Parts: structure tokens; C-alpha cells; sequence
């Protein structure tokens, strides 16, 4: 079918090195969650392992309907490109004001270009980077 | 040329800038090691100790006075890259406290083989945060 029929769901799209760390405590801490990938390889080793994914890209609508977006309780953004990032932001939030939309940004204009388009929280790796350095370099 | 036990901060872009405004303001004794002209120039208008160059090259650290330093910090992206560059300093200063920046598994296991005590992944702590945002 490639859908969906869960709501009230943590909606996570991409599952590389952020997404799979996301995936893997959402799932352990009982919080439903259905995954959007490009990638056919990710999305059949999501499935084997009785996750609920959508193959296909979150900027098509389409894709975002199989993926019950419009009843789904978080939009979980983990794709590295901000620019990109705020274009699937601005499309969900259009359609829903509640959504919490939570996304990765690695440049100050990215951050800013995805707040701008109704993220409800942009995290930026590069500041978390040196966020983590200064609390180890703080500790005794 | 005239300090030790400094922290030694390799990297002054949007991670090693952040880190060295902080530890400015926290009177941690600072020099900075950039390729970038342009960041050298600004940071010795400010009066930071600041070598232009690249940390590889074993001239830079000297000149930095990674011998005597307490931190060594890198903030630079290819963390195979940075890996080296631990290894050269680990034989240099085998007591010096070394972090660094990672963004991939295969350089958070390399950078800590070749000698670093603490390896930051930019994509991990990503995670961590969005996790802390929800959970
Ligand atoms: N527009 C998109 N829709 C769905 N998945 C994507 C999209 N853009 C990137 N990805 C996936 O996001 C993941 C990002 O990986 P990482 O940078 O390792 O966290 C990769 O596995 C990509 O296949
Ligand atoms: N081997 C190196 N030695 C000194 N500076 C470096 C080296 N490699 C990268 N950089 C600098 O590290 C900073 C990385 O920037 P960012 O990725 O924005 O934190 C840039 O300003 C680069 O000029
Ligand atoms: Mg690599």
C-alpha cells in the first residue's frame, strides 16, 4: 500500500544518522512512529523490523497523505539541507497550526529561513557541537 | 609564543567561534589556530593569540605551543582529518586533554583510536537534543 493508518504519531522523515537514533528511542519509549525515506534499503530493513515507513520524499503531498501526516502529533525533520527542510515545513504547517514541527539546520540562514516557515523548534548542529564541547571542557 | 597551559583551539567557524567566545569570557587562556586569514586578522584586532595555518603542519603547533598546552580543541569538520592531527599531537604532548569534532561513526571510532579523551558527533548530539525537545 506504502500507507498508513495510525494517528496521533511521531511523523520522522529520514532515518540516516539522526533519524535512526530519533527512530530507535521513540520506538523504546512507546510513542507511535511512522518514518518517511527516500531510501528503498532503509525503508525495507524499517519494515522488516515491524516499523511503520513511507517510501518516497516528505516534500510530496502525496507521500505526506500515505504518511497520515494530517493526523500525526509531531513532524520530525532530520534531513541535513535547512533550505529544504523549510519547504516541507511551510507545506505541513499551511495545513495544520498544531502540529508540533521540529527540524536540523547547519547554517544561521537556515535556521532562520525554517523558523520563519512555522518550524516550532530548529536545532542546529553546529551549535550543538559546541554547546557539548564547553560542557565537557566545564566538567571536573 | 609566550603561554602554556592555554586551551589550544584548532577551528574559529560556527563551532570554534562559539566555543572561544565562551571561553573568553570564562578567562581560560586562549590561542587559536585558523587556515582563514581573514579570522586570524579579526581575532588579533581583538587581541586573542591567534597562528595562522593549518594544524597539521608541525611548525603551526609549534608556534601554538601545543608542548605546553592543557587543551587541544578541534573544531575542524573531516574528522579523518582531524584524526591525524590528534595522532601528531598525542606524541607531542602525551598528557594533553584532546576533543574533537565528528560527524560520522567511522571518525568518532578513528579520532578516539588515535588518541583523543572526547569525541563530539555533531549528528548524535543533534538527535540528543530533538529527543530532549520531545521526550
Ligand atoms: N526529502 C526527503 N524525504 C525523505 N527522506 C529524505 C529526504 N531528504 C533526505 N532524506 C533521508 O534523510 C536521511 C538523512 O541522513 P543523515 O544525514 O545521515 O541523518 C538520509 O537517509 C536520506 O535518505
Ligand atoms: N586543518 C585546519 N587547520 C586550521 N583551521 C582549519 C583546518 N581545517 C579547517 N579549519 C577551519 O575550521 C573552521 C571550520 O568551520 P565550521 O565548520 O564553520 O566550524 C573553518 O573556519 C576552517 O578555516
Ligand atoms: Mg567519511
Amino acid at each position: 500500500s506504502n500507507a498508513v493508518d495510525i494517528c496521533n504519531h511521531a511523523l520522522l522523515v529520514g532515518y540516516g544518522r539522526v533519524g535512526s537514533l530519533l527512530g530507535e528511542k521513540l520506538l523504546a519509549s512507546d510513542i507511535p512512529l511512522v518514518v518517511i525515506e527516500t531510501s528503498r534499503t532503509r525503508v525495507d530493513e524499517l519494515r522488516e523490523r515491524g516499523v511503520r515507513a513511507v517510501l518516497g520524499n516528505a516534500a510530496n503531498e502525496e507521500i505526506m497523505q500515505l504518511a497520515h501526516l494530517e493526523c500525526a502529533k509531531w513532524l520530525i525533520l532530520t534531513i541535513p539541507n535547512g533550505y529544504e527542510a523549510g519547504e516541507i515545513v511551510a507545506s505541513a504547517r499551511a495545513k495544520n497550526p498544531d502540529i508540533e514541527i521540529i527540524a536540523r539546520a547547519h547554517y544561521d540562514d537556515e535556521v532562520a529561513y525554517i523558523t520563519e516557515r512555522g518550524a516550532n523548534q530548529v536545532v542546529m548542529g553546529e551549535r550543538e557541537i559546541a554547546r557539548t564541547m564547553l560542557e565537557l571542557l566545564e566538567t571536573p
